[PDB]
């Protein structure tokens, strides 16, 4: 966690004068403010140390966790319902969800295959969507004109589960 | 806009057959998904000429329109608050904004100097930050455990408004 070599010189500096005596983790910190200053530049790299933040990862991230959102120029909501409704296209999986749930409905379009972002601007584009969601696994997801937000976080396209 | 040496063939093809005789852009397009199959392959790069999509882009898109956003894991309420509501670091801008108002309050932190992604997230992380939104134009925004979403779009930070 603690990189000791680093921050062991600044970190016993704000210890010896007495910062960095509130725990965040739980109740009110009122140190806090006063800790980040008397760390500086370092803060970034030695908070895990006196406990204002936390350890540095013990996990590997998975890619599937940072998606890349966009909100398409001049959407065209007749033409995204008109190709949702009816029979869908096998390359194309669609889920309707009610709205806010990823906080009337939302209904967004899961592409199959992984495809690059370009390309699943494009796709979207095409289909009138509102937005669209790519996933850093690839996985592309065109959000509705219905839906409030950028749509559901889970990477639920089938032939890319990728980082599961 | 429309492609017409990629394209004529099998345009006209759907033309002939009758295909793609309604507009999307006012009213209800019955034969949106039919024009869609008879193009098949060819839709996303010539849905433009049956005007069924909207013209291969006029226009330069910005680098600040593209973000990307992720959540980050164990976030920190007591540490974002304190170091927010006291005098704020001058490399930080501080922006409270009413919550739902980008779709009680909502409050965010924009980094005036770009920066990289990686940098942005280890920020924010060190912030107790909910969550970043790391503009294309390398503007950084930690986000808030208050604010219900990823917070305003603009890319309000200073000494990185290229894009604008
Ligand atoms: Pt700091
Ligand atoms: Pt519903
Ligand atoms: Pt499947
Ligand atoms: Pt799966
Ligand atoms: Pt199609
Ligand atoms: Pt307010
Ligand atoms: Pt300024
Ligand atoms: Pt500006």
């Amino acid at each position: 966690g603690c990189n000791k070599a680093l921050c062991a010189s600044d970190v016993s500096k704000c210890l010896i004068q007495e910062l960095c005596q509130c725990r965040p983790g739980e109740g009110n910190c009122s140190c806090c403010k006063e800790c980040m200053l008397c760390l500086g530049a370092l803060w970034d790299e030695c908070c895990d140390c006196v406990g204002m933040c936390n350890p540095r990862n013990y996990s590997d991230t998975p890619p599937t966790s940072k998606s890349t959102v966009e909100e398409l120029h001049e959407p065209i909501p007749s033409l995204f319902r008109a190709l949702t409704e009816g029979d869908t296209q096998l390359n194309w999986n669609i889920v309707s969800f009610p709205v806010a749930e990823e906080l009337h409905m939302c209904t967004v379009v899961y592409f199959d295959d992984c495809m690059s972002i370009h390309q699943c601007k494009i796709s979207c584009e095409s289909m009138g969507a509102s937005k669209y969601r790519w996933f850093h696994n690839a996985c592309c997801e065109c959000i509705g004109p219905e839906c409030i937000d950028y749509g559901s976080k889970t990477v639920k396209c089938m032939n890319c589960m990728f980082g599961t």
